[PDB]
């Protein structure tokens, strides 16, 4: 048995990227930036955690059909940073991450996990910074960890 992920202090978000280059840049430099509303959501979760648990980010390129890895938020959002460092000049700010898992996990492995906070929709049909309920997040993380 693996009862590791089966922990009450942690919050988990879906991150969608239109750009594969932005994924590569995030992995190389351990940074990210979301939309205005996404940054606001992630910053609030990180700050309210107060280091009592992780904020996990489940990354997936839009249209790719798979998740590509898992990172932990590692700083609050700095909203005043160099512009234009990502593929599109649509993002304002920066925060630190730590990629802890880089591997492709097909949507077929995850699509039976549904989000009660998003109309029972499959977790694989989420938009950027959709939050995942912790009990569903534990199921997702266990599947990502054990996929081969
Ligand atoms: C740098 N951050 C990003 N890059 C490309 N796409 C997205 C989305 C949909 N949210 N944040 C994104
Ligand atoms: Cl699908
Ligand atoms: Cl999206």
């Amino acid at each position: 048995e693996n009862l590791y992920f089966q922990m009450k202090h942690g919050r988990v978000f879906i991150i969608k990227s239109y750009s594969e280059d932005d994924i590569h840049r995030s992995i190389k430099y351990n940074i990210w930036c979301s939309t205005e509303h996404g940054n606001k959501r992630l910053d609030a979760a990180y700050r309210s955690m107060n280091g009592k648990g992780p904020v996990y980010l489940l990354f997936s390129v839009n249209g790719s059909g798979h998740f590509c890895g898992v990172a932990e938020m590692k700083s609050a959002v700095d909203y005043n940073t160099c512009a234009g460092v990502w593929s599109q000049d649509k993002w304002k700010g920066r925060f630190d991450v730590r990629w802890i898992f880089v591997k492709d996990v097909p949507n077929s492995q995850l699509r039976h996990i549904r989000l009660e906070n998003n109309e029972n929709k499959p977790v694989t049909n989420s938009r950027d910074t959709q939050e995942v309920p912790l009990e569903k997040a534990k199921q997702v993380l266990k599947i990502i960890a054990s996929y081969k």
